[PDB]
């Protein structure tokens, strides 16, 4: 017979089990790619021509890592990314907005350089000693003997029996003396151990500041830097995304906060930390130091399920395709991994040292497109939808409405797209969170919302750059026809498939409030 | 207290839909389940008929096992007046259907006066024309000349609505004995359960009865003792293209009607549950289960269908239904009928007004009493193998209904097909259906939920503006019909260009 | 095709399940629903109670709104002569309850004049005096109604209304006297003699449990009876009185609550923790709330029993023209299989039974429908949402029951036969709804007479010693099981049921389950 796209026989399910049961590796995906993909700049990335493929390949989220790095080596990454964007702004049918990150420092702990004599790492060895200290002297002579970190509050937090961990959680220590100002330690899990390498103290209430005089600093530059969004790291509680909003101020009142959630914490106070930000990241490395490692999926899936319920972006974040910073080709844990954030929820994916460091930056970025693709598709969405409507039943929202019977209908036509004529990004978002399986193109004459709508699953933002018409049903018309343009010119629907399209009514709609099914000319 | 049993409506289980139903918590106004009237001695004035519709009669069913043409003629023409009489105002004027009701292959006694049939006693059963008028407690006449050859030694023969009940004991005559006993009056109706009768589909007299319909412009035929596709298609073809837009409601009343059932369906326009002589045809303790499956698999088509037959059979003789018919009448409604019928209730009864308020009155609490959450998404599964655009539309306006509690939904339609497909998807909220089509207007209360608008008004130049004035009217109308007020939202569905062939424009708007 | 509705069991959604209903798949021969009938003049006599036990009956009630205490003792002699004609043979015995139905705060008429018409009409729109002075006790008339509520002034007011014989008539309220209403009629009637009458608007006053009630109440004691079906309960605190009342001798009578009026149903949830189990008195309760709201009523409160896992009984006009027609209505069809559906243990039949000229004729419909509805019923769905609603309880014997009824699901047993002396494990069996019957074995006749409460259960009286071995003690009530099972036409050798019995003679409840073959 017929083997149906997108998984389509699979979505035709009664139950989830029958769901799984009938995933077909012969049902094509669509064209469309609908989890926003977020890539770490670094060396491996940085130049304008590399920047270029990496759009091309479906990057459509810039983070700069201020975990390192000055102003002045961040501000020529943020150039470079606009060169490369903009360098694709001769046809506004083809043209993708690219989004800019600020990923904060924080409240990081990280040790000093190890000494100029000797092998270039020290051998942590089980069971040896090893003093921690905070005198100055020994900051640049860090070795097997003796090592300096940089949190001077350390042995205030710590106790007799604490775990200190180092370098990504790879060599733990044990304290087994406290001095007034060093810690006597034996090292439990050895380990070579090289310079300014992470510290995670899992046991302590680390008191440095949840915003720095650094981070105030790198937040006021990322505000005249005009960044989209800043993902604020270590966020413990809602008091901490309200210090970081404060920073931002007046003139950064629009760009978005994403938390990180990274620890014990932050899992803990995880329902008033999204109800003051504007979306999540799962921060996986930190948090699977800071708590069990086998336990980080279930933190996963509850702040996924949790961010979905409550139509806030959530980015799934760290090793996601770890080996391909070395290997031009993934894991299966990593291939698993990707397509199981997907299938849990996640708006956007995310590379760190695969894009910022590795020898495979583009085969990465490609490889997060193709996984993503599969796992939408196969993605239960009648159950889904069913269960986001459940979840959001208390609430009668205009907007939310037409949403919902937007969605629907793009469900019960298969429609090759929802068309929303957004300027706050608002009506877009609303659509996104009830969760088509067509793309949603979002048509806007406001840049920035154009950036910032790639932390919604589904949204491919469109700029409109023509003026405003003086007749409201042609300036809405020329809208749509930029839209049919745009999927016809990306494969993403032919002339004769059917679209939503979700518009304003009059010029003074507050919402899209008029949805209508239409033939693609 | 949430209203419309709305805490009922947010459970998760049937078991919490159930246990949540509140009799403190108030139905809306509008109420969505169509009134089936049947016109007789005690409903036929005008006077009554005035009363009538002003009680929620929405179809007159005229019944063509009685009657002259002469006489239906003059009951039509009575219809008519009453109807016509409220036609001035355009925000109150309710549509009118009139529906033919054939005999079909009815068996009929001979004329007595009354007799008594005991238990035990002898009565032989004659097609001797000479005993037509002289029927008695040993001799009895019928009208079903094959007879002997459809019937066995040890059959059963029903008589006067299942009440009596005979024996063959020896094969053009019949000899039976008495077991059910009773008082016999002329012309009573006979049932041969079990029996393959082969009077046609379509006789003489109904051929004549169907183009009397015809000539009298009538919106719908029921069709007696449906028993399969091709009979569907006698009557169109007696219907003819001169009827073409005559909708066909068969009646299952018999076994073959339901065994042949999806065949059926597929050939008519819509199906009455006729549970008269289903329940004689078939064993009574049945007759749930083929209303249910009925029910539901119209539903799943979206295919009309009425529940007929002794819903309120005490009103009668008494003002107050029983328990049992209050229950009925829910229950017909919960199953998902379309339609209600009022037979003896309406045609000869002694409270046919109250009859008809009774029924509304019930309708409107079991509408609330729906588990539309879950209706809704079994619909949606049933019809996943569509893709129809204007199914699609439907089933997003009714899905934004629910989340916003929409106040109504308005339709524009001319050959209702939009209203329909939003009036199969169950919306709680009323469906107003504005039309400048009549008989579409008439047709409509076939279907869950739609009420019929007539627009009069000349068509406006501008596209825009006749939208408007329509989506206007309907306005008007859900105001004063209190189904509405003013900051109130509604769904309002149209065509986006006069050439638009379904409504493919959907709207969430305040009324002004 | 499948048998027992079985391929509409098999549907993923309601809709399809009702899509799935097939007139053609034949129902089972075993009948769960407990059949409750209203003895009468049509049925007290010996040999009409063993046609009436042939038939169905489960429940004998004796309604004492009317009738003396020397009748009703007659009326259950009758019964137990009928029930004990059977005894002789224990493989086919059934168990007979009997159930005393209170009057409870009744209001009634007085009786017509004797001059002038058998009744008299109230015409709309005339004048009607209601009078408390007895000198017209038995001369009311179209002028003056006597009725026996002797504080009715006290709680009706101008604008009142007062319906008069089962909600027909109904009069407003025009002017108040010391002793005495001035009155419109509203709706008009034909009036005879001592009529039931409501007053939906007042908080009428009488007690809960009356003098004559207690009189009756310790003569239901004295009886024996089974249980008692307690009229007009408005609050908690009237089951107590009753319960009090029935007292020591009387604790192990079952409490049935009757719902019908308005504050029954707004106080609910606290008479059912008070009671044993709820009739939904459907004919004082549409009178006392709107007769359209009746059916929102009656699902709740089964649902909300069901949910409970206590006895509920629909009752009230479910076959009501068989009074005087040997076939019932399509409505009266209708709403018996709805009840059964809606998930009532108990249906009932009174004047159908009780003064009707068909009285066995009614018994074998209801017999012959709630097996058609048994069959209907979505069991997976049901079974799925009872055991959700239970889901914060871990009790033991409901985990043995919920395994026991899975399982008779799974390889479609024939029976569950369960070994039980208070019936508390045959009780949680049939809570949550096997499509099979529940063949309940017991030594404890109050326990097999009880057990009718329960939709399935169908007890069967051990008279045999108990034997010195628990295994063979076991096997010896097991096996007359078996041979009940096969008798009735349940199953036969080579059929599967479910057995639940105890491990050991100290068990406090059937902590065994087996999967056995029929010998
Ligand atoms: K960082
Ligand atoms: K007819
Ligand atoms: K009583
Ligand atoms: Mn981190
Ligand atoms: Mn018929
Ligand atoms: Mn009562
Ligand atoms: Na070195
Ligand atoms: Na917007
Ligand atoms: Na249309
Ligand atoms: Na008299
Ligand atoms: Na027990």
């Amino acid at each position: 017979a017929f083997i149906q796209t997108q998984q389509l026989h699979a979505a035709m399910a009664d139950t989830f089990l029958e769901h799984k049961c009938r995933l077909d590796i012969d049902s094509a995906p669509i064209t469309a790619r609908n989890t926003g993909i977020i890539c770490t700049i670094g060396p491996a990335s940085r130049s304008v021509e590399t920047l270029k493929e990496m759009i091309k390949s479906g990057m459509n989220v810039a983070r700069m890592n201020f975990s390192h790095g000055t102003h002045e080596y961040h501000a020529e990454t943020i150039k470079n990314v606009r060169t490369a964007t903009e360098s694709f702004a001769s046809d506004p049918i083809l043209y993708r907005p690219v989004a800019v990150a600020l990923d904060t420092k924080g409240p990081e702990i990280r040790t000093g350089l190890i000494k100029g004599s000797g092998t270039a790492e020290v051998e942590l060895k089980k069971g040896a000693t090893l003093k921690i200290t905070l005198d100055n002297a020994y900051m640049e002579k860090c070795d097997e003997n003796i090592l300096w970190l940089d949190y001077k509050n350390i042995c205030k937090v710590v106790d007799v029996g604490s775990k200190v961990y180092v370098d990504d959680g790879l060599i733990s220590l044990q304290v087994k003396q406290k001095g007034p100002d060093f810690l006597v330690t034996e090292v439990e899990n050895g380990g070579f151990l090289g310079s300014k390498k992470g510290v995670n103290l899992p046991g302590a209430a680390v008191d440095l500041p949840a915003v720095s005089e650094k981070d105030i600093q790198d937040l006021k530059f990322g505000v005249e830097q005009d960044v989209d969004m800043v993902f604020a790291s270590f966020i413990r509680k809602a008091a901490d995304v309200h210090e970081v909003r404060k920073i931002l101020g007046e003139k950064g009142k629009n760009i978005k906060i994403i938390s990180k959630i990274e620890n014990h914490e932050g899992v803990r106070r995880f329902d008033e930390i999204l109800e003051a930000s504007d979306g999540i990241m799962v921060a996986r490395g930190d948090l699977g130091i800071e708590i069990p490692a086998e336990k980080v999926f279930l933190a996963q899936k509850m702040i996924i399920g949790r961010c979905n319920r409550a139509g806030k972006p959530v980015i799934c974040a760290t090793q996601m395709l770890e080996s391909m910073i070395k290997k031009p080709r993934p894991t299966r844990a990593e291939g698993s991994d990707v397509a199981n954030a997907v299938l849990d929820g996640a708006d956007c994916i995310m590379l760190s040292g695969e894009t910022a460091k590795g020898d495979y930056p583009l085969e990465a970025v490609r490889m997060q497109h193709l996984i993503a693709r599969e796992a939408e598709a196969a993605m239960f969405h009648r159950k889904l939808f069913e269960e986001l409507a459940r979840a959001s039943s208390q609430s009668t929202d205009l907007m939310e409405a037409m949403a919902m019977g937007s969605v629907e209908a793009s469900y019960k036509c298969l429609a090759a797209a929802l068309i929303v004529l957004t300027e706050s990004g608002r009506s877009a978002h609303q659509v996104a969170r009830y969760r088509p399986r067509a793309p949603i193109i979002a048509v806007t004459r406001n840049h920035q919302t154009a950036r910032q709508a790639h932390l919604y699953r589904g949204i491919f933002p469109v700029v409109c750059k023509d003026p405003v018409q003086e007749a409201w049903a042609e300036d809405v018309d020329l809208r749509v026809n930029l839209a049919m343009n745009v999927g016809k010119a990306r494969g993403f629907f032919k002339k004769g498939d059917v679209v939503i399209v979700l518009t304003g009514w009059r010029p003074g709609s507050g919402f899209t409030n008029t949805m209508r099914v239409v033939p693609v000319p």
